[PDB]
């Protein structure tokens, strides 16, 4: 149908057709008189699965072969989204499998909205976590997923009377086919106890038993062969009234029952601790089995990298340590040339409240054998830094790993650094905020440790799959390579001035327009003008994303509209969403102010098509793909110094969509890549918020200089945004004018008139246009390939590699 | 390789293989190099399972083509064992695949241990209901199977020093192959809530919800092409602080988590109580779609049969009447003959411990609407009661539904009769048990309700898998008929004075005890004398059963050798198995006591190997399928008018074993069968019990007149069995001298005379295997094909079929 979705051939095509049958008849036990759409994703499903298991099979078998280095990225988070689309990609079998289910009268793109996302994520840093695996199998890496399989995901958020509702994201109700149990394969996890020196060693003993159960699911790179494995951990109760102790192996149980919804925020909860350790210990005696399986540890920093994807998995530190000298007897000064040479440390946030510091009551009793080794660790690092800054204890206080107060703690992000030979950061300002700032200590003891790795994306996922009209367009003029070589479309600057491109550019987003307003008609009754500019931000809810900004603007555009009706004024959808964790009161508020907005907005006869508000309810990935292809103007106006770089920034970039932003984050990168002169910048740079800082951020000055914030502010307070409740919003009003963290007010006019800006190109599409290709020609960059490369040279120690392995 | 069990066609080889592998690669993911014998288990479970899909369809569909009335086979409980065997042998490909595993350098048997039992039931009742869907499919009735699918059967015993430990029996771990999850069709089941009267009707409302998810088992008849469905639910949350609401999404899935492990015993549990209405309103809905996919309910007792096995599902009663009334809108009195029409009862025991009796309180609050019109029945039925006998007014209140005392409570037993059409008992002499005792009232108003159905077991389970070589010699003399028509077994008469027929016999049984000695060596280390004479007893341990009797007759033969060494006794291994309750004390102690013995009769020198006495660890539906075939004595000794049929017994007379017993339940058919002379009866008959407690039973009576039993109580309360804690089993001498409800004493010196006769008997083993040869003849009559026959004409008003469906 298109060409970069590969080759609808006879054979293949009438091959996948009976095997669809087979799995129909035999795997499902269903016949064609009774099948619903869902049996057919099934069948599918099956079908498409079976195309990988050769490649799976070889590639794992391969890396028994060769014995090369292998890669263990280790993450509580993994956003993998929806499988059987990105699976068919992968293998070349999209226009195949499509053809085929076309001759058996299927539209195989509705089958495809059968699937649940694998929401077993937050935002950001889990959703890096999948396009890193993807990423790393296109690049020939010896790569392993290793995680929790969490009975629930992120929560389904539904919106009742404009605010969140959560329900369980009940991903397995109908099965996962992608996944394979291996019950065969399950290990011991222990918990609380007490510890016993004898000699030898030291013996954690009476300890409770978690069986950890692994379920492996493929992950094929792009048309190499090569098929990887993501192992995800279950939690199972150990073999060993009566009734109500059968009924208590629930509790064990719950250990992987529901990933934790805080998005950049730490609550300290036992159950969280348990969930860090449970992955840690089961994937550590994995590894250290398929290290023995190819006793003495020298080479095993050659064999094994592990990489800590943010603190969640610290535990691996103190657990390799008490691996190798508890059961391994090795001395301590070798267990820690070897451990620090195996770990690696990625921080994604400089936010204090998003810190892991644990109270040392706490790790006392749920892991003792670890808090001692702790303690040693801390005392040999602590002795390190008086040896290289003899007399300086403040210093000292500063760098320990332990916390002192009220509560005692562990400071999670000082064992990483301690613990590991690279920290990085995920943008170059970040890199450099995390130098000067908040690691500034440890980085002038150890400056080799401390690395720059800009995040990116897949452009399997985030082109091909969410927008195969782009990519087709694009593939026309320059072939299929820079589908893994994502440089190649700095290529398509040639063709800034070439009318064809141009045209074809701006069709392609008007079909995504198009389309995605009949989802949002079909799915949700919702009318939107697809004459509109599309205005998108779509991300978690939090403060420092200033969401609250964008409802600055939103309702500036209404009151400038109302005050002067006969002026022309380009129309827009404003598209807000995402998900507030649970117990944000705030978030869950800003969500309700949206809607809120809408209600009044969207119900105003004078204003009618030229401006609408809409709440996108349940973003996710899968949400995400049909979105972002539709967008036109990308919001990502985070307070300088506070987004540690941001992927949904790249996501717009790659999809034709013009970027509103601040000098934040991978933004700077993006901005540096296509030249600023192709951005939207605007607000306050870092330097000017410390500024302001060290005066002092008084909200009020700008209420009392600014006539159109007044009256935002004071239609906030008076109820005009909710009539029936008159004060519903008074803590939003009390934040923005006493306790605003993230400087609101203070970016509200150059906001304005930046948006005034993006307004005036649109009215030019031409030149809207041409600005786009020169976004998109220069988001290369931002390739996932790009950045995982980039590990694997500057701190795995691994060559990637392009070359198919056997068909 | 054996006849019976069919032929290994050479492309049916080749293909099974292929499929064998393909299943290995794609299903589980495996190449023969790291593949373990459960992987191959499984890849031949998964080729097996292929086999019956094209039938289950078919099958089924056949069902919605003709329109026969249906069967619903209602039971908390099913027994089912191992399936792989089963599954070969009625489609007829156990040589096939033995042959095609041969090829593959695989032992099938081997294979076939590593299955775990489906041990969804306690004993006799479960077991039954496995029989009766086989049985069911065989005979081409369109019957279902309905219960619970229990993540946990009933518990693995293990014996601790010589103690029953209990540990969950996790069935599940490893996946079941058999069953395929239809999570599209499940369905709501309300608890709780509050009833409002309103018109139209009275409404249920503010119910909590629980879900109900069907699982299917194929259920294959013998060589018919037949294979109806085994249908199972299992409990789910409803679709809709926040970690803590995810969490209690447990409780309600606790509904289907653990079998009650009570073998006819009455526990009040609130959690049993919402067991029985979540699979009798999950079922009952499933009916009712399927009635209506063919809204008058003039025809629903013809082309519906309800059967309520015990009763558990009782509640199926108000729960029919509760749709028809408040959902269907049908007059009560139409409702109610519908109801009686469609449901019928069938009671397992007379024992008033095992009778149902739920607190009003309890039905009050979690099933108002089911306690109205429970209370609504009764005053119906009373007033039968009152017209037909006028002015007797006990009799009224014994006839109650309603319990009055300290707590009001339904009697679940009445509730049965008054809400079915036909009511039975499972063997000659209970049925009529029940007609003269505890239901007489019930008998005296309508006495065509009452029926008998003796019992039956599955000859293919129950011969021709788990006794191959006893099923091929007679089928070499007799034809393969007999396994389908088991009355054919008396031709095998005509051979009581055939010397090959009598060798064979011989030789068949000693290969059973020589495997089955080969087992307890490899699996468990103890040595059994194999040409001792193997005496056995098992089935759940109770005092109706009598295990203490046979634990008096083990002591007495052990006392009689030491006080006269060296005078011939035919040696024995005398084997005692099978679960206790877990709360039941007594239950318990016997256990203790039979180890206790074997610690000393098993050591002493003077013995060695003339007396052996073993507990069978962990007596399951698998460890039946060994121990019955290598059988010598069937030990089946109750107390007359204690239990209600047996079906142990059965398997016993039908492979090879003599059986010493009461005239209790189906042994006085057996008896008959075969003729008394063929049997060890031996004890009280009903009628002398009955005389017995009519005087008073004073146990120190039989004390203090049998020396040799006054002996083992001393050598009981003095430590002789119990060294090192001489009181150890005063609570079992103390019941046996004073609350002895079973009358153990009693029947101590026949049993002891009858078991003399036994040994005479063994010392002429030609003679021995003649008797043997004139049990198995006769034993046709306990065919489980022949008691459904029986329901089918008699109850359901079907007419059984033997004919074939399309290949
Ligand atoms: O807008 C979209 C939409 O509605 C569907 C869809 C949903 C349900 C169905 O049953 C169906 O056939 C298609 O898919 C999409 C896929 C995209 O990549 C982008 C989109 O904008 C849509
Ligand atoms: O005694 C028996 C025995 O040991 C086995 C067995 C157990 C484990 C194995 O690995 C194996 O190959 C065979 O099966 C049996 C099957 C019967 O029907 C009867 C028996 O008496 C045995």
């Amino acid at each position: 149908q298109i060409s970069v979705r590969g080759l609808a051939g006879v054979e293949n095509v009438t091959e996948l057709k009976k095997n669809f049958n087979r799995h129909l008849h035999f795997t499902l036990v269903k016949d064609r008189n009774v099948a619903t759409p869902r049996d057919y994703y099934f069948a599918l499903a099956h079908t498409v699965r079976d195309h990988l298991v050769g490649r799976w099979i070889r590639t794992q078998q391969h890396y028994y072969e060769k014995d090369p280095k292998r890669i263990y990225y280790l993450s509580l988070e993994f956003y993998m989204g929806r499988t059987l689309q990105n699976t068919m990609v992968n293998l070349a079998l999209e226009n195949a499998c499509d053809e085929a289910t076309y001759q058996l009268g299927l539209d195989m793109e509705e089958l495809e909205e059968i699937e649940e996302d694998a929401g077993l994520g937050n935002g950001g840093l889990g959703r890096l976590a999948a396009c890193f695996l993807d990423s790393m199998a296109t690049l020939g890496l010896a790569a392993y997923g290793y995680g929790i399989r969490y009975e629930f995901g992120i929560f389904n958020q539904k919106i009742c009377g404009g605010w969140q509702m959560e329900e369980a994201d009940d991903w397995l109700r109908y099965g996962n086919p992608w996944e394979k149990a291996r019950p065969e394969f399950t290990l011991p996890v222990h918990f609380y106890g007490r510890v016993e020196h004898t000699s030898q060693g030291a013996k954690w003993v009476d300890t409770q038993v978690v069986l950890a159960m692994p379920y492996d699911t493929p992950v094929p790179g792009y048309r190499n062969n090569v098929v990887n494995t993501m192992r995800l951990w279950s939690a199972k109760a150990p073999n060993d009234g009566y009734i109500q102790a059968v009924l208590d192996r629930n509790l064990a149980e719950n250990i992987s029952r529901v990933l934790y919804p805080n998005d950049n925020f730490f609550e300290g909860k036992e159950l969280r601790l348990k969930q860090e350790y449970f992955v840690v210990a089961a994937t550590l005696q994995d590894i250290i089995r398929r290290f023995k399986s190819s006793t003495n540890f020298d080479a095993f920093p050659d064999k094994v990298a592990i990489q800590l994807n943010d603190t969640h998995p610290s535990l691996a530190i103190p657990e390799l340590m008490r691996v190798l000298v508890d059961l391994e007897r090795l001395d301590w000064d070798k267990a820690w040339e070897v451990t620090v040479k195996t770990c690696a440390y990625t921080n994604h946030t400089v936010l204090p409240e998003a810190l892991e510091r644990w109270p040392v009551h706490l790790l006392e009793t749920l892991l003792p054998r670890h808090l001692q080794i702790i303690y040693e660790i801390n005392q040999r690092f602590l002795n390190r830094v008086a040896a290289a800054f003899p007399g300086d204890v403040d210093r000292l206080r500063r760098m320990s790993l332990v916390e002192e107060g009220a509560v005692k703690r562990i400071n999670m992000a000082h064992l990483c650094i301690a613990g590991s030979h690279a920290v990085n950061g995920v943008a170059r300002i970040h890199s450099e905020i995390l130098k000067k700032t908040i690691f500034k200590d440890f980085y002038e003891l150890e400056p080799h440790k401390f690395q720059n790795k800009t995040n990116g994306i897949t452009p399997r996922r985030w082109l091909v799959l969410c927008n195969p009209g782009l990519a087709e367009i694009i593939a026309e003029r320059i072939g299929e390579e820079y589908i893994s070589d994502l440089d190649q479309l700095r290529k398509l600057l040639s063709y800034v001035d070439d009318e064809a491109f141009i045209r074809d550019v701006a069709k392609v987003k008007q079909e995504n327009k198009l389309k995605f307003a009949a989802y949002l008609e079909r799915e949700y009754k919702v009318h939107i003008n697809p004459n509109s500019l599309f205005d998108v931000q779509v991300k978690r809810i939090h403060e420092y994303k200033r969401q609250l900004l964008n409802c600055l603007h939103v309702i500036t555009l209404y009151n400038r509209i109302k005050k002067e009706p006969n002026k022309f004024v380009v129309p827009r959808t404003v598209m807000i969403g995402g998900k507030a964790a649970p117990g944000y009161h705030m978030a869950k508020m800003i969500i309700k102010l949206i809607t809120a907005i809408g209600d009044v907005v969207n119900h105003d006869p004078v204003v009618g098509d030229r401006l609408r508000v809409i709440f996108l309810e349940n973003y996710r990935v899968s949400l995400a793909e049909k979105v972002i292809p539709a967008a036109d103007l990308s919001e990502q106006i985070s307070t300088a110094g506070t987004e540690a770089s941001g992927t949904g920034n790249m996501k717009f970039m790659l999809n034709g969509a013009l970027t509103i932003g601040t000098m934040d984050g991978a933004n700077v990168e993006m901005a540096e890549e296509a030249g600023e002169e192709n951005f939207f910048i605007f607000g306050m740079r870092v330097e000017d918020v410390d500024r302001l800082d060290q005066r002092g951020y008084n909200a009020q000055e700008y209420y009392d200089r600014i006539p159109e914030l007044r009256q935002i502010i004071e239609q906030l307070s008076s109820g005009f945004f909710s009539p029936k409740q008159p004060d519903l919003f008074k803590d939003i009003v009390n934040m923005l004018m006493h306790h605003d963290r993230f400087k609101v007010f203070a970016d509200y006019e150059e906001y304005v008139k930046c948006q005034e800006r993006v307004s005036a190109l649109y009215k030019n599409p031409r030149e809207w246009t041409r600005m786009v290709i020169r976004n998109i020609a220069t988001s290369g960059k931002f390739s996932s390939d790009r950045t995982i490369a980039q590990y694997a040279r500057e701190i795995w120690g691994v060559e990637p590699s392009r070359q198919r392995l056997p068909a």
